């Protein structure tokens, strides 16, 4: 038979046309893709400003508080939102839009702590005329493995601890944290 | 005659075994690209403002406390007409209206109660250094089922009760709010 | 005669014809009337700030002060300008435009009072750190009718007196108001 | 052919009646719906800023004091170019352009003072805690008839004279001038 | 010959025709430059803000001190940038471009001053609260020829010296500005 | 036919020496023309931001501190990639992109110096009311080679040295660093 032969030479044609329109659509989605994805580094562009990281959501937002205010923010893609660890530093685009998480604030207002709270998280600072305020201990103070402590019989060793009734920290009134320990001899 | 019907079996057998290997990875490609753009379609959309809650209106209406000032803004249809409480945080979008419920700001200065006031609502607290403020109490420091406390002849505070003249509580005298007290110990 | 008659059936056309405009005319002005009048209402619709009352004007004006400026702000329709009392907060739609009067505020500063001045309105207020300062009197604090006083011999009534040179007064040092009297007990 | 004239004559004298009851009600709909019309085009202008006096120049201009800042800008045509006193009150529009007088800021700081200055312009007063700032004194201050004094060999001060170090006057620091003296008693 | 003619009356048109058209390009020019120099006196119009002149470049650019930040500021023709003394009360227009110098701060801070730098133009001025700070001194108070000092015997002359560790200084810590002396007597 | 050509060449010689006296005042107005639009071409070009410097990174970028805040943002492919020092006065254009080093801002707050810190780096200083804060200090205050100091057992400190613990040292606690160092004499 003749028909068998044209009715395959026909198949392979319409199997050859699936085939030069396919690998088009995928480097179409593969350049697609490639710019996305480069829009997002185009995002964590400089000028870039920075907040602390009050806690964290579910669906991918944050509570920062940058510029003064509680505000609840929509982060990126490239960010990733488990290791995002209460109270760092995070920095932000034009429209806020997290970008980046970052060391701690090392600088600041030192005040003395007077006990934690039954919390377990929120301390009892007191600041420098005899100010109380309540912060929010950034994750680092009662972090999981922190070592006993020990007595004061060795002398100064300032390695670290868990947190005394007695130590100094630096805190950010402002924002409502704690931060890290600190070495004072009064 | 008959190689030619195996040459053809052979052309066919291998482009539609190639032609469904790239079904699969174009399947994969679309499946990430779309992923993507939802993330980055919702970068889009702007953040959220907060704010305390300042009193509940027999109209719809309420009025919070925002980004500094004592504003009186809408609801949205979904959240619940009148059943939050006086004082507690609450989200706002951008056109600023509130559109959910929240914790109890849990951060900020402390006070001494120096007695609750005429109608049983506003205290009359002593700061930081001698200051007095008259503040809104926000609902569960005045919640209707708070056990009298009993004088104080076992030792042990921890739990809810009725304020008493001298606790210490805390305040965002900002705002005028008073929040939850404190597990006091000299 | 058959003149008379072909111009009476013109004038009751000429008349007819009035009178089918002029039932329209007025079907234009009473939805006009129910646009406008809608429209004041829209107003008044949140969000919208809050400020205090100064003083008011003949030409419906007032001295508001809102977000820390004085400022002389029109009002609305809706709003009675004779009732308007000094020092008395108000609120404001986007652009400035007054559309309630309201309550007093309610929390804030405390600070005692050294004297009334001959002016019959101000006051030598003293407050936190041995700091003085003056302030206009919200009108219910000199109001007519304010029973005398009496001493004090039958202990804590606290009921509405005339103001003496001993008591504590709620104060807005930012505006210029004092608002209410309080029981301190001292 | 009689009652056709009284047919005619009594829809007539009916509709002309009917026609000026509606004549009259749609006079006293115009004249509500104009007196609203122009009360609504009045919010539509923009609303009045105010601050404080600083300076006659022998140019068109004054130095004033407005939102916060030291700013020089122009008077409009109607008011009286050079008669206005140093350090009053004024009101300023939309573009900042001065446009009335006014009183004299009666409420803020009380200061005493502590000698006046080198020119006869400038005070150096001390504030509520110790600092001492030095300050313009308003016209009425130094005015040029107000009576010597007298030592104070009978008492009652309440009336206008030359400030004699010691006296208590009212101030206004982030502005710099100070506005009115105070009736000292203890 | 009369070719030499034709010659002649043709240059003289060559040369009236350029005369015609440049007698008008100089108009062109000269109205130019009076609207150019008519321009530069609309920048120097109200409404405009006050700024403290930190330091002169040599490109007629200034480090003024507006509006709380450190602005490098490019300033109108009119203005003479080697006249400009070092904290000198400027003025700028809308964009900031400046436009007049001025006087010296005349009211503010005063404070006492412990000692003059190894630079010359920096003091160790001591504030209120026993709070020390260190400010640049306005030209006019280590000027060229001031004055020796002079003992303190012929009692009170107050007329411009050479500055001591013991007078009392007009000062902006907000710039950093010394600018006057100060008799005080305590 | 002789007088015809004198006139010629006596208006010729009378234009040519008109042309030539416009050639060169228009020559003159050009030059005062040019000189004068590039003047004010200038003043059209955005001013500048100043801000301090708060740290290199391994990136292309800064973390300054400029109107106010803590931003991290880009330098200009011509200013020396990281070889400017930790807390140095840097300017920055209108779309803030660091563009200069600077000196170091030398008029401030004056604290003692508790003790140098852990690491290095930070210090820890009480401030002027007895507040302790805990600073970034500035590449020269702690550069490689500064004299080990000696004893005082002889006198003059003017001299550049490794902080001893005392010292007063100038500093910017709204931004972090320390800055310099201050001659202390009692």
């Amino acid at each position: 038979s003749a028909r068998d032969i044209h009715q395959l030479e026909a198949r392979i044609d319409s199997l050859a046309a699936r085939n030069s329109k396919l690998m088009e659509t995928l480097k179409e989605a593969r350049q697609q893709l490639l710019a996305l994805r480069e829009e997002v580094d185009r995002l964590g562009q400089p000028p870039s400003g920075y907040g602390v990281l009050l806690a964290t959501h579910d669906d991918d937002t944050v509570d920062v508080f940058t510029s003064g205010r509680k505000m609840r923010l929509t982060c990126s893609p490239n960010i990733d939102a488990a290791s995002l660890k209460k109270g760092q530093t995070v920095r932000l685009n034009e429209a806020l839009t997290v970008v980046e998480a970052g060391t701690f604030e090392a600088v600041g207002e030192i005040s003395t702590l007077r006990e934690i709270l039954a919390d377990g998280h929120r301390a009892l600072v007191v600041g420098h005329a005899d100010e109380e305020r309540v912060v929010w201990l950034a994750d680092p103070l009662i972090a999981e493995d922190l070592p006993d402590g020990l007595p004061e019989a060795l002398n100064d060793d300032t390695r670290p601890r868990k947190l005394r009734p007695g130590d100094s920290l630096l805190v950010d009134t402002k924002a409502g944290y704690a931060f890290e320990r600190i070495p004072l001899v009064p």
